[PDB]
């Protein structure tokens, strides 16, 4: 509709923050989901704000019900992106690694025999040496 429309056009125009802002604003992780599908991980990756990666890591993991291999390579770009020399991000991060953690212990348990079950083993060590 309208807004898969719009983030199509914006990333397009390579106005990937904006196309961004709009995915994670609208409280949908399917239309996140369309709009990773729709986006160059390497112009992604290269860049995201500091801000959309700390949402985008809180929306993918809020929910890992239906985790799968593109939210899971996302969660773990977006983690790497992570600049800690940041003010924001050295302020707020903790808080959402923290819950990313959380979120993951709890995926962990409830999905072991989950394609991604040693992937996000993986993040929640990574994740130690970023907190």
């Amino acid at each position: 509709g309208a807004m898969g429309d719009s983030i199509k056009q914006l990333l397009m125009a390579g106005q990937i923050n904006k196309a961004f802002h709009q995915a994670l604003l609208a409280n949908d992780l399917g239309l996140v989901e369309f709009t990773l599908r729709h986006t160059d991980s390497n112009q992604a990756f290269a860049r995201l704000e500091q801000k959309v990666l700390l949402s985008l890591i809180q929306q993918i993991s809020a929910d890992m019900t239906n985790h799968n291999e593109l939210k899971q390579r996302y969660l773990n770009e977006a983690l790497l992106a992570i600049n800690m020399a940041d003010p924001i991000t050295r302020e707020h991060a903790p808080k959402v690694l923290t819950e990313l953690y959380r979120n993951c212990q709890q995926f962990i348990k409830n999905s072991p025999k989950n394609s991604q079950f040693s992937n996000v083993r993986l993040l929640m060590k990574a994740i130690i040496t970023y907190r």
